[PDB]
């Protein structure tokens, strides 16, 4: 051979010169190698994720160290179970070339390759989110992206959405605090955010929240430092993770759950299924489950990280979803996006395959790498291929009763938009954090927010906390 | 488990009932299994080939039984070489549901999995074709498909194109003869049609034609029988091949070449590179090469036959293309179609992979199943990955000299549109075949061909042969 | 200019000859016109529909001639309303090249371009269907397509599915009767099949069934005649419709509904929402609504018929869906398929556009022809773009109560699999139809159905009717 | 209506709440509006360009102010002709979220909507480029992107490619100089870079180079300032252009050509077709043509800028390509990329349409918005649709003669890799620019370039200029 091949394994002849009529002559159409190489180059790029385009990740293990079999029969969470996993970390709004150290929510997405199928826990570095109904999510995300005429991101539009959707106040307070700028992914926490269901061997159900506490400690950038890093190294977080693992400094997290019995879900004074609400640690203490460690870098970023497909719909026996409407919307959206972003057969790619046998009634489609040979193509066949036919109530379901409506959740006695961020600002933050909050928010509002949105923003922050709100308004008036 | 899985390997729970609020209630959005199954079902279908949508095939072997090393160094054609192969047979114009036994050219497409890469010989059941320049091919194919308003195939349009492009007369005569209706694919011949180049170890070049003679004998349907079969069994040819191989009746062909030394290409009195011309057997006798046998049915029609990608550009050392402009156009077109029909990474699918190592500078793209890990991504790297850099004349090239033109080929003394089909009609056909020709052509012309095309058609057939032409005109006038 | 252009409007120079180095020379890569023409040719074909690939259609009008405002406020069904419409007719199982006159269900899909949006009524030429839960639909359709190894359709697989799913007996009886072979689309009826909801101005709800009775009369082919036509003219139905309209023989149908008050849905002795059940005409008589006439052929089959996108989810005020689980599954599936088959922005294509203004929060995507300029990209904006925010019960909803289950419908006193087809066979069919039924079914069962499916089929037909069942079994034993 | 619609024009009902079973209940599958909105959101993103993903643009006019009819008959370049145009500016290597103010080549891509078709002049802010054969372009671009394992950009890989391809020295010197960091797009020049052909009414041919000189003056950032801006405003250039035009500060450029008669192309002592070479202004002075002004911002960035498709193959009468092999490779590559990035029918999108009538033989394809009705689908039709059939030499062609080779260009007496950048460094740069060059290059080489590439880089810079090379080596050794 000549040192390289075409896609058919024939000699390439040259990777440096095209086929021409004489050394100074024109290129010939039948330079097959040139055409193949250039056409493939022209198709190297694929749609990025929407949202969470900019991200990176690593492989690792999960080890369940404590006994939670009272609450779940899920195989990966039985004491002593070790499971291989993949993690991807990301920002939300920026595109795939955007700086890592912008102020944003960070994704914390996990795929566990369990003995009963792949389980995805697609979390964030925050326990809450901005909105309560998935119909609002495209609107929220577009408000965080670019203006339709100029292609510029816009503070005015962001605050327009947030102030018109005051359910956002809890997450906006968390985001505008110090946790909006994690120094590295190794120095941030992860959360499931939503309530999920755990189901034990007896079929008893629990509402759970997942918490992932970093063993490396929480660390932050200030606004100034993050801005400087965005200019110095747009890939600071990606580099940090890859370099840490490459030198054997394997980051770890402890996973712990809050656990609420099924029946208490009905009566708790805060809506347990409202994604804008945390569960007070005094009412529901953390119960330790196990240890997540990341210890292996990808060998191929594109094939293993870019093409990884996670979905909260990918539950395993012992785990279910919950009445959080946002979670139910996510159950649809992820696979739908992946069929477009990756392809019809994205589940067949190595990173997305489970470690257990698959017998699923999916056939054909573009780029079908795997097939079931001559096996029957339909359930209720007489040809020897099994199918599933469980009837009646599912183990991980609940119940519903009502007219078909488009409505907000029923408010419980403890439910409102501003009490939980008020507590964050007054009781959890210290004085240094309150100072940084005022400097962050006033900075954002001075970045082009106009009337009448600007005045609505003052009122929003005064609703969170009268003092801090007045300080923000003063800093903005001063800066004008 | 429950008898089947999702794509993540988790239990499916049911392949028969959707998740609802009570047994009579509505379906819930978070029925992930339902969504996955239905969305994949919605994407099972892919674009069919254009042309040659309707087809089937089988795997087999090629054994080179004679010594042709005087003419080619190609590994698969060295005496004693055995090579695994794939064949696909097809019609040209009909869509994927169309009857097998319509009058049409049949494709005879071969992929040889050689020790120096995959070699594709994408032939037809005819030694010639309808046009001489690839710019005309889309026009020809559209004339053979459906009218733009009604969606109906139309004899008028077909004859409009053919009579305006009298270069078509040779192939149209072959097609309207008995060979237009092969009884099965096992009972038809195959040809390369084009002149190809063979190159021996010393670098001497030959112009070759490939011929594949059926060991089962030539057999035909009449117009009436083929029409009846189109109604009784639209998949007659596909069934015939699959059933023959399944009962151990393995079809075979002998491959033989005509061989013309490079220099004789310049002086031969017929243009050797004109796809509308055969080479007289008296001037260039057949030289036997080897035996093609098909002996294994596909295990999965979609994955192995529907997704097979052949290209005449897929040559191997010892074989090249030729000055036939049609062949040079094909070198571009096939891979271009496959990137759309199958996907960017179609070369990675099992049926399309070679049996030899691949080191090619293609990266990423949608549905990338295989990757080169951390290997260098560019040629002239210092990272240990080889590349190709042969300079100067390629072993399988020729030469050119001229202004850039859009022009017909230079006519040689023996070149014209009507002499070779005249000989077919007068000397090769017997009286029974001439009778069937007249009944075929008059039938086609009575199927809706209008003035002024109808009169041009009479003249076309009189140009092929004055007598037969007059008989066709009489049969049409009688039928009117 | 030269007589034609490139896609940029520059002169094409030639549509007949490629750019070469001299008249006998090779083709140059920079023949842009050749590349553009050939690459577009290579992408002319698109995925066909699954199912209902083979079809055609026409434009027309709907005129509401009677007063049904007591039952619906829908604008197109107010007395005197005329609405432009599109109809597409089709078979179910065959691919886009398959003969029109195969035994099959026919689609009867209508799009009404109303003053309150496009309303699609995607019906069939039958009032019932084969299965009751949409999870079974992909399985059913695959059983009606091709075997995975050979690519052949298979009676064994079809009867395997049907006999394992005896809910199918009503539709299988209708299909195997004379209506399985309509002579033309103009000579067949259409039905909504499902129960839909109508809602009047006061907000009172009715369950309705749609019926479309041909003004041309019902006409059929026998098995023998349909088979012969499949061989003589694979496009017989398409040609028939196009030619009828072209000569001014405009086909018409009368639309009439059956109307059941909301509350009677709860108590009727047959499940009104079971797609395998008709509503007896004695209990619910037909109420005339209006006249459908088709009076205009497409000008471009591909652009107007092939790219037409219908969805039962496309309701308009005054019309809703129903507790039929099959209908709820369809509400998801059609748009999902269309995003793949046509594209992200299929709703922007002319045939799919409404005749009323659109203000929808959809942005960007591949091939975005229309855009909203600089308008706000999110709801709850302060930028002057309106959004929708109706809260509470929707006018076209119902109610549900229960645990989350995967279960069959609750059987009502009149519900079973075999009573309605029994009545069809014994009371509706005459002796000639019973004879044709026995000859149809025995023919199908002799076409390769094997034990143990063949014996299950005898029992199935005996369950429909003991006599006819015994006659089928005798005809099969005789034919063996 | 309710304030907004679905894609069918029916009322949306809500853009804020999904359809659920009671206010606290689960989401129903048949929430069509939710599905449509979310599925479209999931498909908003498309593949970015490769390269030149990050960019923006504006509309304007071109006015030809001088008489160049002695050299070209092209309609847009006749004296007094005004033409609407679109410009897009971009970086090369970064993705769509990447900072505008990275060191890079800038694209300067123009589309002129002329009276004889759309003419694209796809230039850069440099008159030269890095490589001479298009086979090397994918390799070059990948060396400028990310490592395959870590996903990080890498100086080592960049210098590995450049030092192994010393033809790169001219452009690398230009890029590492002050012009690598334009302060805004309004303050940079544009060039065609390649030699193009101009053809006058008599058919006489000229080799031309295009030059676009900014009326705003050349302005730069230092390394430090550009880095700071990357952190402060990743969209600085996009914002600058949009804001300038919005306040009526319309940027302008003067276009001038260098003009070489056809015959001098053969004998000039520098290869006129080598993309790494400029033509000395003393030998070929600039001849003024006209004025480019940008005076209108996009109304929709996605629809008008993101989906704009430019190709150097889009020539118009009076303009042709040239023997630059890089240009001939580009003639293929752009449309090929656009069929994937945008779609089969990208030429139909408003921004890509010409202002003149189109009669082109392209049909169907996904998302076909425009069609030719019932018009004939093939050239040489008797149906009244014209086609093109010019034969013989094309007006904008040249000639070739030789064997088929893969070879570098023949070196002319003045040709080498290092003389032109030597002159740039010694004669054009001043002392301040030489200082910045040394600080730029040493900075790049200290950013992770390893042996043996680092030593090859010292030699490369010493080949450009012995002194400056020694200064770079000293700065690197000092920094180590
Ligand atoms: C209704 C609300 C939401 C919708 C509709 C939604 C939808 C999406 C979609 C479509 C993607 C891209 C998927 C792909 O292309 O592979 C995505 C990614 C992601 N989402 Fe969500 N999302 C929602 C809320 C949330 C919440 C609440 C969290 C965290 C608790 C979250 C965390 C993420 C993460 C981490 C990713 C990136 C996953 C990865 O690394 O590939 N999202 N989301
Ligand atoms: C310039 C003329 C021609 C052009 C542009 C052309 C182009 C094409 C294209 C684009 C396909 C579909 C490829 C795919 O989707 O995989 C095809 C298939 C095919 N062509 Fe050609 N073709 C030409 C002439 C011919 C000739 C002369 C022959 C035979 C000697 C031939 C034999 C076939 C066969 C057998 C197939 C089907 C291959 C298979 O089974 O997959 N074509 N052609």
């Amino acid at each position: 051979g000549t040192g390289s091949t075409t896609g058919t394994g024939a000699p390439a002849v040259s990777d440096r010169n095209s086929l021409t009529v004489g050394p100074d002559g024109p290129i010939l159409l039948h330079d097959v190698h040139f055409l193949e190489q250039m056409a493939h180059f022209n198709r190297e790029k694929v749609p990025e994720r929407q949202p969470h385009a900019k991200g990176s990740g690593a492989f690792g293990t999960f080890e369940t160290t404590h006994d939670v079999s009272a609450y779940t029969k899920a195989a990966l969470f039985q004491k002593g179970a070790t499971t291989e996993m993949l993690a991807r970390f990301s920002t939300v709004a920026g595109e795939m070339g955007s700086p890592d150290t912008w102020r944003d929510v960070r994704g914390f997405s996990l795929k566990f390759y369990t003995d009963e199928g792949n389980y995805d826990l697609v979390g964030n570095n925050t326990p809450i989110f901005f909105v309560r109904d998935p119909m609002k999510f495209p609107h929220f995300i577009r408000s965080q992206k670019r203006l339709p005429d100029s292609g510029l991101r816009d503070n005015h539009m962001q605050w327009d959405f947030w102030t018109n959707n005051p359910e956002s106040a809890h997450q906006v307070t968390y985001l505008m605090g110090v946790r909006g700028l994690p120094r590295t992914w190794r120095h941030m926490n992860g959360y499931g955010s939503h309530t999920y269901m755990w189901v034990n061997e007896a079929g008893e159900r629990f509402w759970v929240k997942y918490h992932f506490h970093t063993h490396q400690g929480m660390e932050f950038f200030t606004n100034e430092e993050a801005g400087a890093m965005a200019g110095a190294d747009a890939d600071f977080h990606r580099r940090d993770l890859f370099d840490a693992i490459a030198r054997g400094e394997h980051p770890a997290w402890t996973m712990s759950v809050q656990v609420m019995p099924y029946e208490e879900g009905k009566t708790y004074h805060i809506n347990p299924f409202d994604l804008t609400k945390t569960w007070p640690h005094a009412d529901y203490p953390l119960i330790e489950v196990g240890k997540m460690t990341l210890n292996r870098n990808p060998e191929n970023f594109f094939a293993q990280i870019e093409q990884a497909a996670f979905s909260p719909g990918n539950t395993v026996p012992g785990i279910g979803l919950s009445p959080d409407k946002m979670l139910l919307g996510r159950a649809f959206a992820y696979n739908d996006a992946q069929r477009n972003r990756i392809g019809t057969n994205f589940h067949q790619l190595p990173v997305n395959q489970p470690k257990v046998p698959v017998n699923t009634y999916m056939f054909d489609g573009q780029m079908a790498y795997h097939h079931s040979g001559s096996a029957p193509v339909h359930a209720t066949n007489s040809g020897g291929r099994s199918w599933s036919d469980e009837t009646g109530a599912v183990h991980d379901g609940w119940e519903a009763d009502g007219d078909f409506v488009r409505s907000a959740y029923t408010l419980r006695p403890g439910d409102d938009d501003f009490s939980q961020p008020g507590k964050l600002v007054r009781e959890v933050f210290n004085d240094d954090e309150r100072r940084q909050l005022v400097e962050t928010v006033s900075g954002a509002l001075l970045g082009g927010v106009r009337s009448p949105v600007l005045e609505r923003a003052f009122d929003y922050w005064k609703s969170v906390d009268a003092e801090v709100g007045q300080r923000i308004e003063d800093a903005v008036r001063a800066g004008q």
